[PDB]
Order: structure tokens, then sequence, then C-alpha cells
């Protein structure tokens, strides 16, 4: 392993991102224009970790952890090592929310560490190692590749053997927007896949099998078909089960024509469109209770390098 | 919940401990004379955690996250919470090595939890929270309690929930000490060995021979030899665990009480007169990093600032 020198620094900043879309259960994924930034540095000696981003008075965020964990994985796919890491967690990407929290700070982590190495690693094996920790592929692959992906997973049977993780990227039309319409609830809780049933209507089967097709389409050339891209029967009838009230909100946009879906497994909503939703739908959402974020579709993880070469 | 002042700080000294000692597989531990100290203050706002410990030029030390984790836990229990951390690790347990650096570490972060909620909690409430997040009580009973321990991680209340764990403290001969050899290996998912069954007979070995340790530890250290017996785990982790196994013998072969570090590589002997150095030297040379210890007291909280 080679060693990497005291002083090294760089700086990640990583979209979160949103899961779904509607009928790409587990495959597709939207990088979203919200972002934590994770600074890291090689310093002599000990671990050091700050994690900053809550309100005033909060408790402190998660996800410190994990950026130190894919780093350390990171660093060893590049053969490297350190004697000492200073790492500095600036994060906004709202937690728990179906907002992609977790694999942005393992994308983090991972790009982290490529660049403190000086760029080793392929855009595919940063997918590899990143989607490998908590937060699912479909989200870890769009907080790497950014704008819409699709992702996959072989499970090689040959025998353990982690699985493969795949991405691949989508066109996006340039005026297709993101609203988050964002809950303030914790919940959902793990019991939103205690919901997924075993089995499903071969009906039910083919129509998020053509749904998600048309879904592709309308992401990259035709956006008055978000609405009909954005329809599921795999996931979202049974999660609006356990989020009642995402669920209205969903069925209230949808009725009047918005491309509403389930970000993730909730309780966040999302709305993609290529106008702004109208003032009075986001002032309602806000009186709520709901924050409202007004986002742009968010490019690939970037990593600066601070430190000068000589 | 109650929210604690900005400015309190504890400083909390943690002992790290040697577990099974020989056939109390999953009961048995005591405290040993290695430390980690942990500095935890409140402050304004997110979290700042850092661990130091490790050589120069060496790789960072592990166990932040598992303080971390400890602290809020003891937070949660103690119905206590913060606007933000300062967290200021220095350890000198070392690390997957069979001294107890981990469980050590989880004592550390629910006893600095209790002490800057003003110690709410007692003193088998910290033995629960702490053994938690190791599933291994022998040693987070240890960390918490000092000296010698017998602990029960059964009680695995009920089916299905939370398991309690509880221990209570045995009272050491004073004269005991503990020599660690520490190979300067430790691949894990060390259960590859522990079998699914074991003949009744050397279920019937282990049981008499943890008691005689027992009486060894309290009041016979003639019969600490006879006591470190085991046929429940130090055979089978003797395969995975070769020169650790051959220095176990090779001392049990001679007048010492030699058994298996919890898990390894580390070999331990509990004696009365320190090991003479016609041997300790010939250990050096093979890679070994030879270490002298007392049996530890329990873990120590100071308020620094109030
Ligand atoms: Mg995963």
């Amino acid at each position: 392993a080679i060693e990497l020198n005291v002083g090294r620094k760089v700086t990640v900043t990583v979209p979160g991102s949103s899961a779904n879309l509607g009928p790409g259960f587990d495959t597709l994924g939207l990088a979203l224009s919200v972002y934590d930034t994770v600074e890291v540095e090689i310093i002599p000696s000990g671990l050091e970790v700050e994690v900053f981003g809550e309100g005033q008075g909060e408790v402190p965020l998660d996800g410190s952890h994990l950026v130190v964990k894919a780093i350390r994985a990171g660093l060893k796919a590049a053969d490297a090592e350190v004697p000492g890491l200073r790492v500095v967690c600036h994060n906004n990407i709202p937690q728990s929310r179906g907002l992609g929290s977790s694999a942005a700070a393992a994308v983090a982590g991972v790009a982290a560490a490529n660049g403190l190495a000086d760029f080793p690693l392929t855009q595919e094996q940063i997918v590899q190692l990143s989607s490998a920790f908590e937060g699912h592929p479909d989200n870890a692959a769009a907080s790497v590749l950014g704008g819409a992906v699709v992702s996959w997973t072989n499970l090689s049977i040959d025998g353990k053997s982690q699985p493969q993780y795949a991405a691949v990227p989508l066109e996006v039309q340039d005026n297709i927007r993101a609203t988050a319409l964002v809950p303030n609830f914790h919940a959902s809780t793990e019991a939103v896949r205690r919901v997924l049933p075993t089995e499903v209507t071969h009906i039910d089967a083919r129509f998020n099998v053509s749904r998600v097709a048309v879904m592709i389409v309308a992401l990259q050339q035709r956006p008055d078909l978000l609405w009909e891209g954005t329809r599921d029967r795999l996931h979202q009838p049974y999660r609006a089960e356990v989020l009642p009230i995402t669920s209205e909100w969903v069925n209230r946009l949808r009725n009047r024509g918005y491309a509403a879906y389930l970000s993730g497994a909730g309780p966040t909503a999302m709305v993609l469109s290529t106008e702004p939703i109208p003032d009075k739908v986001l002032e309602d959402a806000r009186e709520s209770g709901i924050k409202v974020l007004e986002l742009e579709v968010a490019g690939p993880v970037k990593v600066e390098v601070n430190q000068p070469h000589h």
C-alpha cells in the first residue's frame, strides 16, 4: 500500500437523490441539488471527525461513521494508507426523509479517498464500493453519476461473492425540475418493506414494466409524459397504508395533473415538472408544516483538490 | 428529555479487560491496568470526535463511532439531550488483540453520558447498556465493575427482544498479576472453529474447571493452573491460532496458568510472581510484545467542569 502524504486535502460536494421515481422500484434514481460537503485532510496522527448541519439547539446529525467507513473502503481499493485523517462534514441533505442522505455520505467518503489517492479508481468502482453500504444502490448511483440513472444488481451465485452493483446515466431534458415536499416525521420506519407483498399479479408487473419504460422516455424527451411515467403498482399502494398523509399529498397533486411520486420509501413526496408548482399549492404545504424544496436536477459528485501540487 | 448545559465536561478513565480466563467462556472477565481516556464536553453545535493513540506513522485507531453510539444510548437512558458534543479519546488499550478495547469504549461512552446527566444511572443499567453493543458482558462488566467478574449474557428475554446482561464482582487475591503476550494476527469470524455441539464429557470438564477457577482467583492461586484448562473454545481456536497455542502449551508445560485472552491472539498468564526474563525475552524475539499488567479497579468518571 502506498502511504499518502500529510497535507493532502480534498473537498467533496455530493448531491442527495430520490429513488424509484414511481414505477422504477429499486432501479431509477435522480440526483437533486441539495448537498453534503465533506473536507478530508491527511494529518500526522489520529482520526478527527466533525459533523455540522443541524438547526440551532437540535441534536447532532448522523453519517459521520458512514463517511469514515467509506473513506477506509476507498483507500483500501486504492491500495493506499494514511497516518491520520481529519474529516469535516457540512450536511444539508435531510436525513431519513427519502432524499438519499446515507448513500450520499458513502459516495462522499469513497470519492474523497479516491481523490486523496490521485484518482486511481473508475466511476464503476466508485459505484460498486459506495452502493455496498447502508444507502440503496439506486441512490448511490445517482449521487455518483448525477442526473437520472438506471441501476441494477447481479447477485453473484459463486458464492459469497458480494453483489455486483452497476449503473448507467440517463439523459434528462434540461427543463425538468424537481420539487420536494418534506414532512416532519422521521417515520417511515423500516416497516415500509414489511408492507411489500411477496406476490403480485402478472398484470401489475406488466403495468410497471411499461410505465418505467415510459418514465425513461419522459425524462429524456417527453416531459408531458411524466405523469403517466410516475404511475406505480409495485410499492406505493402498499406504503400508502403506512404513510396516509404523504399518500394524500401525492393523490391530491396527481389528481391535478402533477407528476408526483413517493421519494424512495418516503415520507417525502416529489414532483417532477418543467414549470414551477403554483405558489398556492406550495404555501398550502408549508402552512401544513411541510418543508418545500424547489430543486434542480443535480450533476455528479464533485471532488476539488485543495492542496496545491508543486 | 432534559437539555444538558453547554460547557459541562467529564473525563472518563476506563480499563481494558481479559475474557474467558480459560474455561469461563462468555462468563469470566478480568479488568487490566491498561487504559483509555475519554473526555466529553457539551458544545453549542455539531458533533466533534477525535481519537488518538496509535504509534507514529500508523493508521488511526477504531472505536470513535462506538463511543459516540454509547454516549447516545446513555443519554437516551438518562432521558437527557444535548445540542452538541466534543469527544476526545486517548486510547492505550491495544485493539483486536483480546484485551477488550471495544467493550471499554462502549463503557466509556455510557459512563461519560451518565456523568454528563449527573449520574442518574445505576451500575447495573450501565452494564446492560454497554454490554448491548458487544454481546460480551464479560469484557464490558469487567471494565465497569473492575477486578474479576462473573457475567451471564443469558436471560435472552425472551422471544424476542433485547437480552438482559448482568454481572457480579468476584474478589481477587491482591498478589495476582497478569502478563499478556501480544503478537505484534487477529483475523475475525473466529467462531469458524466453535462447533454447533460438543461432547457432554467436555461440557462436564469446563463446568468443574470454571468453578475451580473462581476459588483459584479468590483464595487459592496454586489452583490457577488447574482452573485455566479448557475444552470448549481454546482447542478449536488453536487451529486458527498456532504460535499462540504453542506459546500457551509451552507455558502450561512449565509452572504457568496460561489461557487465550478473549479470542486471541494474545496469550495471558495469571500468576503471583513475575515471569522470568529468560522466557519473556525469548518471546520478544518471536514477535511478541510482552505486557505486565495489574488487576484494575472500576471505570472512573471525573466531572472536571460543572
Ligand atoms: Mg446497500
